[PDB]
RNA sequence: GGCCCGGGGCGGUUCGAUUCCGCCCUGGGCCACC
């Protein structure tokens, strides 16, 4: 098992077979026909246009070009009108920039409205750079589309592909930019082993320099960081994956990881061994787009974790999971139960003014002096992580994300013990605790 | 929607808060949905 022979076998998993390619071409042809009958101005971009789409993940992108003068509202209505009229079955679900997703002769299709600008200077719609991305790539990626495919397959199998908030990883465009910069998949991996959180890649200048943070400047817009949404941790995972791969090649890196079914009875034993407090906040999932949801689940989860730490429950890690029914914020603390009393720091014996105010407080145990300053024994309002979060989430629901908070406000519960291991969160929990196997 | 930077008003907690927990108003960037 050497890189060379492995990279060779890997092409069999990333490159689309003659039939899938035919299915794509056939679907492409039908799109043209439907669009041409409408006399609409369009252009094919993305993976399909450059033949860099991942085997099994074919999606065609059709961009409807509209004059800059048109209203953002006109793009939406006209664009959605054209999309719907041109797809076999469709769906309209997006967070901000409008588009229509659908199917044509079996292949996934995205019909997207955008302004046809000159120069990607001061973008008007969120997607206006895309057409220029294509113009810049088509004549440079030619000859290395399979190299691109290796990178996509590499990141996909290790959960860091997409750039959407659910993944916070490497976008497809980012992948192609990296291929044009390093020349191949093996070269990208080799060099990625030495990236830092300060690494700056400027493909248009053929330069790598140091900067404020990880930055891949778009050749089409020097101010656009193509990797703006690639999280620090995922950047760290990829770098480490590149070290491991080069240290011990294996097409296991291109195979999606084991589904993992581990029994609930086993998770219970582990928890028992860890002696930790493992609970979750469960509430109804807001009827919103993934891209609006996850950033809210991250915020709610974090705001509760911070409460758990300043509250001295010694939180270990947090996680979250969304089903179609509900959401779950998961937690694990080192403290299952803390005392009722604690000590609050008072003023230095020195100034009687504040000391006087400090001791006038109606107290249960009477303050004392230690190392030159007063201290007082205080009582808590709750002694466990669960009671703490129940209180917090009931009162601070508004700070837990616009939609997520509003849902928690109308209903939420804290699950623990045996009743928790039944919910659809076993995977996340094992992940969260580092259970190996 | 989320994040970052800034105005202006507030409540709570505290011996002590611009600084700790939060709430209203608001300006400017950025990101995800292609
Ligand atoms: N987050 C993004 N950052 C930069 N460019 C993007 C982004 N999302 C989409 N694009 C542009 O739109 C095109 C289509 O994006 P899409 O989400 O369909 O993925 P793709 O690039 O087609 O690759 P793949 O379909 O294999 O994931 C990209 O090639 C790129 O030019
Ligand atoms: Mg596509």
């Amino acid at each position: 098992m050497k890189v060379e022979e492995i990279l060779e076998k890997a092409l069999e998993l990333v490159i689309p077979d003659e039939e899938e390619v035919r299915k794509g071409r056939e679907a492409e042809e039908e799109l043209r026909r439907r669009l041409d009958e409408l006399g609409v101005e369009y252009v094919f971009v993305g993976s399909y246009a450059r033949n860099t789409w991942l085997k099994g993940s074919l999606e065609i992108d059709v961009f409807l070009l509209f004059p800059e003068e048109f209203s953002k509202e006109e793009l939406r209505e006209r664009g959605l009108e054209i999309g719907k009229a041109v797809l076999d079955s469709y769906e309209i679900r997006y967070a901000e920039h409008p588009y229509v997703h659908g199917v044509v002769k079996g292949v996934e299709v995205d019909v997207v409205p955008c302004y046809k600008l000159k120069e990607p200077k001061n973008i008007k719609s969120a997607v206006d750079r895309t057409p220029f991305h294509h113009k810049w790539l088509e004549g440079r990626i030619k000859g290395k589309e399979n190299e691109v495919r290796l990178l996509k397959g590499f990141l996909k199998a290790n959960g860091i592909y997409g750039a959407e908030y659910k993944v916070r990883g490497f976008s497809g465009y980012l992948c192609e930019l990296l291929i044009v910069f390093y020349g191949s998949f093996l070269e990208t991996v080799k060099n990625a082993r030495r990236w830092t959180r300060r690494t700056v890649i400027d493909v248009a200048k053929g330069e790598v320099r140091k900067g404020e943070e990880f930055f891949v400047v778009d050749p089409v817009d020097e101010k656009r960081n193509v990797a703006a949404n690639l999280s620090l941790d995922n950047l760290a995972r990829f770098v480490h994956l590149c070290r491991e791969f080069m240290e011990a090649p294996s097409l296991g890196f291109f195979k999606p990881k084991h589904p993992l079914e581990i029994e609930p009875e086993r998770l219970r034993k582990i928890v028992e061994e860890r002696g930790t407090a493992v609970f979750a906040v469960k509430f109804r999932k807001p009827d919103i787009v993934d891209d609006n949801l996850y950033p809210q689940l991250e915020r709610a989860s974090r705001k509760i974790f911070e409460f758990l730490e300043r509250e001295n429950f010694m939180p270990l890690r947090s996680a979250f999971k969304a089903s179609e029914e509900f959401c779950y914020l998961l937690f694990e603390c080192q403290i299952k139960e803390i005392s009722r009393v604690f000590r609050r720091m008072g003023p230095q014996f020195e100034d009687e003014r504040n000391v006087k105010k400090f001791l006038s407080r109606n107290r249960a145990f009477r303050p004392f002096i230690e190392n030159g300053r007063w201290w007082a024994f205080e009582m808590r309002k709750f002694t466990t992580p669960e009671e703490g979060v129940r209180s917090y989430a009931s009162t601070h629901w508004h700070t837990l994300g616009k939609n997520v908070g509003e849902s928690i406000r109308e209903y939420f519960e804290i699950i623990s013990g045996e009743k928790l291991f039944k919910e659809p969160v076993t995977a996340e929990l094992c992940e969260m605790m580092g259970v190996k196997d």
